[PDB]
């Protein structure tokens, strides 16, 4: 069996968390789950958002499975979860991929994960505030190949976006991606993060494989789910070397919590990225997902008028009848 | 007679500030036009992209009315035209206005224009490349009164958009907005930069004076502007203390150089911005601008057959229909 860690959070997390879990559960039997709790909760008992020894379990099981997180702004001393578990699992590339669910396109994001504005060097002194945006050869090494590999797989391109006219890492970074890519026979176009903004609303589809700096591929990422209908159906994985974990996009959404109606297939289509990524069938959850689309009432996010648990319901249904033949049929 | 300093620079500058002379010539005579040359040719003349006695007519002009310059990417050693005057004219604050022509709606836009990542501090050694985003206690207050200013004038409130989630800047940068607007009473609303890009598209016009750090403003301008028709309808102002500086937001396209298509609409409402700063009537520029969109045919940017002087010839002409009155009337 392969063992999964499944890290539900708060608000909406353990509502959609639930769902990704059934439709797991419903294409394989392969995976354990285990529970984890995280958030301010376990801030306040232990002043750490996940437990020194839960963390030593999480960081040992196959992939991990995270839904949202609440990080309130005004409680001092609080590290995000997910900013946490990022770093303590090595995770340097983020993929974000935003599907349009009528036709088979995607929006297809790497975005690097570990460095750059994230990094985490910074510091007021004398009201001077700075924070320290670090590329290093290594991290844009591994996120190019990354990157390379996606583009690969789809025979495709990168677009590499950047401010590399003002940021002196960026122009950095870009000779590595050039270096990587050609070493490699992939096309790199250039894009400027500005200007992508406009290219990336007008023309969503024409762009490959998008690779950029951390906090730009946060933006771009947010950016890009004006395309499908709502950042509740967009999911990630985010890879490291020797772990992934897959959340969806969206947030704790604290506001719809308890609600009943939180948009379940970010996280379920998260559920299917890390099938794939333990060499599971991750198609399965992606076809069951475009067919219960075509007919099947939405959330509110979507605009229909249907609840957390028919989506889930029916998608569940829609895998049933997948596995009710053989993987040929 | 006023002072004021032009730049036309290459590509389409020449051609769009041709245009928002003519239209400054015909709604004032009480200011004097000097043309400098500036941008690579510059440089490879001199090693600078503008010559030191002519940046020291330039300062001490009345204010600075710029077209667009090419930086091209594949050049060692140079400066940007605008991010050298920028700095040497101390322009702290970047105003960008995004209108809706049919509308009177706006987005409007404050900018931070001398810190943040734009600050200067870069640096590679040993395949470690940094930026430093450098927020200081005099550049958010300052940047934070022109923003409350904006509000006020217009009986309304500031979104201000960070990272504070993640950056000590952005953390430090708030306490200074919210410390000024407060002793003011002007509302702060937050907004994070990923999120903000969602709302910035789906919801334009509901956000207020929006303020951001440097290079976020760089970004959500030109996202922005996908509200407009094109990117080359807006303009901008760069103030500073004793001096400012207009130009359009768009670039230097050298694509459609020469081609007399070009859209002349960001330097001619650049001219207004430059008007309103004199204390002479950009109202006029702007009416004028607003009625011969109406039925005026537009460039092709915006998806008409017009060419750059049919637009200029008839924006001309509803300013002379406004002159033909006095102030009343
Ligand atoms: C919550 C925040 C720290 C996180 C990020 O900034 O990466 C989130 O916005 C996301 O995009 O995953
Ligand atoms: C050309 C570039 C340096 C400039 C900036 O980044 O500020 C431009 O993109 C703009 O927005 O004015
Ligand atoms: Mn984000
Ligand atoms: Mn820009």
């Amino acid at each position: 069996m392969y063992r999964v860690a499944v890290i539900p959070g708060d608000g909406i997390g353990p509502e959609v968390i639930d769902g990704a879990v059934r439709v797991l559960k419903a294409v394989t039997g392969r995976v354990r789950f285990e529970y984890y709790e995280g958030g301010v909760d376990v801030f306040q008992e232990c002043g750490s958002p996940i437990r020194e020894e839960d963390l030593e379990e999480i960081r040992r099981s196959d992939a991990v499975l995270f839904g949202a997180t609440t990080t309130p702004f005004d409680l001092p001393g609080y590290r995000s979860l997910i900013l946490t578990l990022r770093k303590e699992l090595g995770l340097y590339a983020n993929l974000r991929i935003i599907p349009d669910l009528r036709t088979g396109r995607e929006i297809v994001i790497v975005r690097e994960n570990s460095e750059g504005l994230y990094f985490g060097i910074g510091a007021v002194v004398n009201g001077r505030a700075v924070d320290v945006r670090l590329i290093t050869r290594e991290g844009a090494e591994r996120i190019a190949r990354f990157a390379v590999e996606q583009a690969k797989a789809r025979g495709s391109f990168i677009t590499f976006v950047h401010k590399a006219n003002v940021l002196t890492g960026d122009k950095f970074f870009r000779r590595i991606v050039r270096e990587v890519a050609g070493e490699e026979g992939v096309e790199v176009r250039d894009a400027i993060i500005d200007s992508f903004t406009i290219k990336l609303v007008r023309n969503p589809w024409e762009h490959g494989v998008i690779l950029s700096e951390n906090l730009f591929g946060d933006i771009l990422s947010d950016l890009a789910t004006v395309h499908a209908g709502s950042i509740g159906i967009v999911p990630s994985g985010n890879y490291g070397d020797g772990i992934a974990l897959f959340e969806p996009v969206h947030g704790s959404a604290p506001d719809i919590a308890g609600k009943g109606i939180a948009n379940p297939i970010g996280a379920i289509l998260s559920g299917a990225m890390l099938l794939d990524y333990l060499g599971l069938d991750g198609s399965l959850i992606r076809a069951a997902v475009r067919g219960y689309v075509v007919n099947g009432e939405l959330t509110p996010d979507m605009g229909g008028r249907a609840r957390t648990e028919d989506v889930v319901r029916g998608i569940i249904g829609e895998i049933e009848d997948l596995l009710s033949m053989d993987e040929v049929w």
